[PDB]
C-alpha cells in the first residue's frame, strides 16, 4: 500500500506519503502548545499514473485519460487515505490541557 | 459548496469542479458501449488556499503551511467529494446489457 512503511523504505517517484515535520511555534504560531514541540504531519505528493491506488471508477477512468491526453491536466491527485490523531499538551493561562486532535498525521495516500 | 452549481455559474480560479466530456469509443476505446456515446466525467482542479473546503484538520494545517512555505510544495489538493453513477448500454455479442457504474461523475470537489 502507499503507506509510511512502503513509501519511507523506498525511493518512490509516484504518489506516496512523504515525511514532513511541522514545528508548532515556528511554523504555525501555536505558541501555546507545550508538548510536543513539533510532529510529523507528512503529506502526499507524486504523479498518479494509470491504476496506481485509484480511489474510484472516476479515478480509474481519469488516470487513463490523463495518460493519453496529458495536456488537458485532468489527472487524479495524490491525497491522504489513512490519517491518525495527535495528542498535545497546551496551556490556557497556567492550566494544562491534554487534547487529542483528529486526522493530524498522514499514514497513507491514494490517487483520487 | 464547490459543486457543479456554484462552479459552473462562476469563473472560479481556485479548487472547483470543471466540465470534462469523455467519448467512450474515441477517448477510452470502449467500442462496445452503445449508449450514451459520451458523458461528463468532470474533474477537480485549482489551488487550495487556506480554509477553502478543507477536508480534515491535516488539510487545514497544510493549507496554512503551504501559504507560508510555498516552496515546499506540500499543499492540499483539489479532489472529488460527491460523485454520481452512470448508466450505460453496451452489447456482449448481440445481447444488450444495461448497467449502472458507480462514482463515474464528479459533482463536487474539496481540498484534501
Amino acid at each position: 500500500a502507499l503507506d509510511t512503511n512502503y513509501c519511507f523504505r523506498n525511493l518512490e517517484e509516484n504518489c506516496c506519503v512523504r515525511p514532513l515535520y511541522i514545528d508548532f511555534r515556528q511554523d504555525l504560531g501555536w505558541k501555546w502548545v507545550h508538548e510536543p514541540k513539533g510532529y510529523y504531519a507528512n503529506f502526499c505528493s507524486g504523479p498518479c499514473p494509470y491504476l496506481r491506488s485509484a480511489d474510484t471508477t472516476h479515478s480509474t477512468v481519469l488516470g487513463l485519460y490523463n495518460t493519453l491526453n496529458p495536456e488537458a491536466s485532468a489527472s487524479p491527485c495524490c491525497v491522504p487515505q489513512d490519517l491518525e490523531p495527535l495528542t498535545i499538551l497546551y496551556y490556557v493561562g497556567r492550566t494544562p490541557k491534554v487534547e487529542q486532535l483528529s486526522n493530524m498525521v498522514v499514514k497513507s495516500c491514494k490517487c483520487s
